[PDB]
């Protein structure tokens, strides 16, 4: 409780301090983030502040300033996932520190007034099993630490080692049996067995092929799995009899990870319209997609050479169910099974959804999708039972509703489990937890926020693309984070909803597909077949449904975006900050892609932010320095069209109030496309202000845009400054965002994770009920609640 | 026996889509079938030891008991054998498809308890059900030996203790087990030299001093023993030691005692609606556990005074009681008053009594009420908190939640042991018994507890035949709602059994003289014997000196007075052997309740089918529980008998009070009385389920002590012996308070994982009973 | 097995930090000072000892930042500049939190330790010259001074990077 000692400076500044303390009573009756506690009174302040000693200290870190009757509290993040919550009132004195739960006390009465036995979530007291971190640097690591506990545990304890023996044991494939055999019952023999293997194998060759010696194996006690050849197969053995006699974290990963293990995958990403062509840029779909593609070539190829290596030919199968959409003219989206581009065995796999009237047909927003979800995790069931040749060795799943049917499908078919959100609504939205009431009709958050709670603890491990989106950094709150402590005034209130040091988050980067996105610079490599059809959509003076105005000058350098139209991407945002600054739009063209013009659209924001653009063409008479394109659904033409953005030395520029991750920021840096991203969420993180890109500020955007304009202003002067921040991209990218590591990684911690579910079954049975009991009694009735969409 | 089993499982399937007790099981099963029975090998134990089996076209599923607490479930197909083992879960599957037709939805909740509780490990035996202060002492006792993290939760909470901000104990000086240890030795050797009878004035001054504060005894050998027992703790803890320490720490200065339905009061209530042995039991208990808790501060040295709060509702409009008054003095007592708040709405309060069935939607809005008029009334807050029956429980587990008070229970009953299948076929009785809303309390009341108080062992275990009230609560099922594959465990250490009694100034035996109340036989004369027909009693006895077979009770559908009056009614032989008194239902004004309503009818019309003017005498409600006492020892005045003819009865005070007065008793063998009496030597039981033979076997008690005289005496007896040894007042204040002693204590070191099972109850109370309890009509004036 | 008995066993850390405070060597005070009671303020300072120095340049030598160091525990020998101070402090807060063997030996192996060394040679004639073959003098006394002179380097050497 440091933090609230620093404060108690009102006795050195108060006639200063109880200013800043007040001119926030001036705002009233709300809450305002850091954005608005600092650069409120602080720098509107007088030189009467001079505050900048110690003082700074809370107001510098401080999430939330919630205004209230005379008391107005602060939430203080001296530490990313450590907080201290404070009130003091206004004008007067006595400012006392606040518990957790009553501050989310204090949150409530902002809205509704004042419920008493109305419900708390605490996930804290159903995990104290494996302690946790208090360091940083374990926070995305958590197999780290979870590697280092379980070393500890298995090291020379007879009984805690059993557990592995067992798992070795059981472990089997489609009938068939790998690893151990049943001949060993105890570690006794295991140790014996493992000793003799060692002897026998030690002496023959090393290229020797597994079927030699199986016949001596099989009489042992020992099945395949171990490797191809007897090279392999004695690293094995070794690795294993030293988890037997002296445990430490690096052999576990390695040994773990090295049990043939994911033979079958499922993948979960019912919303949006799933496909590999004439999709993205829809409504709901975008960069997840794009993320699933990539993310199950990578993971087919490392697979299969796992298979290959440990001596096992099983043919592995990977499957991606999503929703089946009978109605989308043009897509792939009415057909149950499809191959993924470029892989042998990744389909994906389409379901419908249905009601006792039968399947319903219309595509149906990610935030209306709810009511469904049970029956079509029911049926998905049902139709990957058909596919799989036996069960799912792991499943995956994906944002929120994804997320949720992949836990109830987990529990139901007994198989580990992996959540990646790809975004988290609450951040997106701001205050949608405490308004959530009012905004319920249109996004019915308290259906969404339940289900990631739901999900968030239900899961074995979780993946995400950054430090940021679990912690975020050592000013702003993480994604997660922020799902800690809130409450949603009427609903419940969330006490612990998740621990930033949760040994089960893991930081795994993706990438962006190398084939697809490369240096502008490698002519060898360009596609020209494309240059008329790029040549047509930017420069062209024809206005259409695919092209709205028209470029004049046709050599200025291009101020370049592309994204789902919604509100939350800021395009309109960004066109008027560019409308607004003359000496930008001297120096540069604005073309932005988003939204699709082809056809009458369906989703509220998207429509929203079609009349915003509209308008604001006119507004600032936009035509001939402004290009508006029509979403552009073929990622290879993309490739040629960044890099097209770079022969005419201009910028990307993603202007998002909040972004979660941002792979279009990823795919401009990796065609060495100078970026300009927000510092809201993920980019954050994934560029280097100065080195390899820009930060701007989507709530200052008159700043973000004279920030532009400096840029292309000194590359006019210095082209080699150009260079400079294109080369800083490129090696951020390499150094950081690629594929290659990512299955590895992902395979490896499946084998973890899944050996680790075994030892601590027990003590997560608790949990497994609280969470049953939170899904049936929670989540049912409010997503019951949701209306049926009407064919 | 292949060819065999092939067949009973035919017997079985014949009797079609149904369920089938034991007592239908091979009770049609084995015996109905041929002389191929040739059973006394090992296929036929499993059976005998079958509580229900369900029987679907393709399988039938078993409930087996191998003993108290222990289940196995099985399925067996009709045809080509195979018996399979079967999860709790899977079981209820059976019943849930025998309703609905097909299971509860496939993420339906399932209420599961197991893993919550399981921080403490299970007894395993049949001595330890009821026990659970030994199991749960033989465990802190281990815990604390020689661990220096495991004695400092004594030492803080010795260190914290107080009361109104009077220091007791240790004071603020003690910081750690050495100084405690040091100073306990300083206190020893001072205290040893001075004479025994030294008050704890004298010393004071030093003890303060050396961080000692109030509360180790009134004079100095008792300050000497307490501080011996501590050393010993602190050294080489044992279960005793314990136990008597924590036992012997001042702690019960206040408590409050949960008791909302009913007509609750001191007089002209006993037999309406509701109104009953919870009401007796519990102002006996108030009565007797003041004397104990003034004993036990004065013995402390302390001067504190008790407070007890009876909490129930306010009753405005009920007339000729005192149901209407906020405070009432409970009489033969110096600290215990019953406090009345109002159910109330948004509307204001509401006045018109309402049915226990009926009260949920108010429960709520009580609590918070509640908590605000004993705030006003009492001095510091509550150091105990015990629920009574399903309302007080529910009510008593919201306040110790928000007040961070002690809770015990008592149930009273439960009503899915009172009405059979009315979990299964709960749908159809919900309308009229919201069981839906009290089975759910029942489950999270009963979890949600410190610990909980039985009146017998079969209330948690049953028989070695026949299943217990708790135990039935372990696994089962209400299709559509919800199921509880784990809902409470026999052999939870939480369960103590502490029997009741009667008051011995007003039950005790016929045969002292100088002790009968002559001045009531003027009015007990009119009652029983005079010529009057009114709503006072109905009919009229022909002759004054034939035997009495006596009960009274409330009327209602389960006490089945209506049964007992057609089985007398029947036979001949009793009805000369001796005259039928029923005492029940109040018949001076309407009768607000349906089960009283109907039940009268019923009593109405057997009168008229079975001619019973001349042998039947039906009183009503004798709300007077000093008068009453005389009746019974009238009865015992005839060498009549009392008799108990429920379907089930949870305990039957009554059955007690008829043995304390040495009238003999046949009460049913469906609940609590079965353990009560011994058959044959206490008095005898009888099977409301057999009635003819309950007759028969009463014309036969009768008709012995007719040529044997003194065959009436000897039964008479056993009943004085028996409850002289079991059901006394004096023990239960002792207990009680010691209880409340070691789970006070243990609440602070297992807090720990108490704290998930916390959760646990919290979402259960938020999103299932509220939700359910606000569907309840409410009442409208 | 240390590393394994160190993880989160409070009563298992307290004995490296004991070890850490009372570590000195001819009247200089090493590594903690006295100030550091408890493995609490231990963690607040490594930490707080992290944060700034992760801010300097690499090279910077450890006379410059010794002056905060002194004041909030934290005597001579994690390194001769940042860096190294940088590294072996965050060692040291693993080994808190997640210990695991190569961290463990790492770092006990960094701590300046051997300065005096005494080594026992009795019987044989043990000399540089006019020995070697006779009674008893032997592979012993030439194993032992190609020892102490590979020795000495080593130790100049790691008490030089240690500051
Ligand atoms: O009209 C469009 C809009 C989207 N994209 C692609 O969609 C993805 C968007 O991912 P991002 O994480 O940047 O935004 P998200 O949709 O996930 O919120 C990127 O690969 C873009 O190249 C596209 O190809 N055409
Ligand atoms: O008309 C009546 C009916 C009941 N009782 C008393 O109510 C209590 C009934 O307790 P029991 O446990 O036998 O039955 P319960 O009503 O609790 O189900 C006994 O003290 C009876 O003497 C009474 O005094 N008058
Ligand atoms: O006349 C001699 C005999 C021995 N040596 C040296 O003494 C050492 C003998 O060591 P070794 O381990 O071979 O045998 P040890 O004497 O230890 O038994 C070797 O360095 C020899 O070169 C020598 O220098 N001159
Ligand atoms: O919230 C952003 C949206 O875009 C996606 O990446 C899909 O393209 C999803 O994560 C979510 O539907
Ligand atoms: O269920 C039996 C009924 O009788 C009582 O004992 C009170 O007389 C209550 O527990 C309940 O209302
Ligand atoms: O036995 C070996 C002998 O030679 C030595 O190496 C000395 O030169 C000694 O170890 C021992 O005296
Ligand atoms: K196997
Ligand atoms: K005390
Ligand atoms: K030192």
């Amino acid at each position: 409780r440091e933090r609230l000692n620093e404060t108690l400076v009102s006795e050195r500044n108060e006639v200063l301090a109880l200013l800043s303390r007040v001119e926030a009573k001036g705002k009233g009756i709300l809450q305002q983030n850091q954005i608005i506690a600092e650069f409120e009174a602080l720098p509107e302040q007088t030189r009467k502040k001079l505050e900048g000693g110690p003082f700074f200290d809370l107001l510098k870190s401080t999430q939330e300033a919630i205004v209230l009757p005379p008391w107005v509290a602060l939430a203080v993040r001296p530490r990313p996932g450590v907080w201290e919550y404070l009130r003091v009132n206004l004008h007067a004195l006595v400012v006392e520190e606040l518990q957790p739960a009553e501050f989310l006390h204090f949150k409530e009465e902002l809205v509704d007034g004042v419920g008493n036995f109305t419900l708390e979530l605490d996930f804290e007291p159903f995990n104290a099993s494996i302690p946790r971190p208090t360091l940083h640097k374990y926070i995305g690591n958590g197999v780290d630490f979870l590697n280092r506990h379980l070393s500890a545990k298995l090291f020379h304890d007879k009984e805690s080692l059993l557990p592995l023996l067992k798992f070795l044991r059981l472990h089997s494939h489609q009938g068939k049996n790998l690893m151990l055999s049943e001949k060993i019952q105890n570690l006794n023999t295991l140790q014996h067995t493992l000793r003799k293997a060692e002897e026998y194998l030690a002496e023959l060759k090393s290229e020797t092929l597994y079927e030699e010696f199986e016949a001596k194996f099989e009489e042992i006690g020992l099945e395949r799995g171990w490797g191809d050849n007897a090279e392999r197969v004695l690293d094995m053995i070794r690795l294993l009899l030293d988890l037997l006699e002296a445990p430490d974290p690096c052999t576990l990963e390695t040994f773990l990870g090295r049990v043939p293990m994911v033979f079958n995958v499922v993948i979960l990403s019912p919303h949006g319209y799933f496909a590999q062509d004439n999709v993205l840029g829809y409504p709901d779909t975008g960069g997840q997609v794009v993320y699933i593609l990539d993310q199950v070539r990578a993971l087919e190829i490392e697979m299969l050479q796992r298979i290959k290596q440990q001596g096992l030919n099983i043919k592995p199968r990977i499957l991606i169910l999503t929703r089946l959409l009978p109605d989308a003219v043009g897509t792939t989206c009415g057909e149950r099974l499809e191959r993924v581009y470029d892989s042998e065995y990744c389909d994906i796999l389409r379901v419908p959804f249905r009601t006792e009237k039968g399947i319903v047909r219309k595509w149906i927003s990610r935030f209306e999708v709810w009511p469904y979800l049970e029956t079509y995790t029911e049926d998905a069931a049902v139709e990957l039972s058909k596919e799989l040749n036996g069960k799912p060795d792991l499943i995956i799943g994906n944002y929120s509703d994804g997320n949720l049917v992949a836990s109830l499908l987990a529990h139901k078919l007994g198989v580990t489990q992996c959540t990646i959100a790809h975004a988290l609504e609450k951040t997106k939205y701001p205050d949608s937890d405490i308004y959530w009431k009012k905004l319920d009709d249109k996004y019915h958050f308290s259906c969404q926020f339940t289900a990631d709670i739901f999900a968030m603890n239900h899961t074995d491990f979780i993946i995400t693309s950054t430090f940021q989106e679990i912690a975020g950094s050592k000013e702003t709150v993480g994604q997660y984070e922020s799902h800690t402590a809130f409450t949603l005034p009427g609903l419940y209130r969330v006490v612990h909803g998740i621990d930033v040091f949760d040994p089960k988050f893991n930081i795994v980067s993706p990438g962006a597909d190398m084939s697809i996105y490369f240096p502008y610079t490698e002519e060898k490599r360009r596609l020209t077949k494309f240059h008329s059809e790029i040549e047509e959509l930017l420069y062209s003076d024809v206005e259409n449904k695919e092209h709205l105005c028209v470029l004049k000058d046709k050599k200025k350098p291009i101020l370049f975006t592309m994204a789902r139209l919604d509100r939350v991407k800021n395009l309109s945002g960004l066109v008027e900050w560019y409308g607004k600054n003359t000496r930008l739009r001297e120096l540069a063209n604005l073309v932005v892609v988003g939204g699709d013009r082809r056809k009458e659209s369906k989703d509220n924001e998207e429509k929203a932010e079609m009349k915003k653009m509209y308008d604001l063409i006119e507004e600032y008479k936009l035509n001939g320095q402004f290009r508006w394109i029509s979403s552009q659904m073929d990622r290879v033409r993309n490739g040629e069209l960044y890099r097209y953005i770079c022969d005419t030395k201009g910028a990307f520029v993603q202007p998002a109030l909040y972004e979660a991750f941002g792979l279009t920021v990823v795919e401009a840096m990796t065609c060495g496309l100078p970026t300009f991203a927000t510092c809201k969420g993920g980019p954050a993180e994934i560029i280097v202000h100065g080195k390899s890109g820009f930060h701007i500020d989507p709530y200052h955007g008159d700043q973000a845009a004279d920030t532009l304009a400096d840029f292309f202003t000194k590359c006019k002067e210095d082209p080699s400054h150009w260079d400079e921040i294109s080369k800083g991209g490129l090696q951020r990218i390499e150094e950081k965002y690629t594929w290659q590591i990512y299955s590895q990684r992902l395979l490896t911690l499946t084998g973890v994770y899944g050996f680790w579910k075994h030892v601590s079954n027990l003590d997560r049975l608790e949990a497994r009920r609280y969470l049953e009991m939170f899904y049936a009694l929670k989540y049912r009735p409010l997503a019951q609640a949701v209306p049926l969409a009407q064919d």
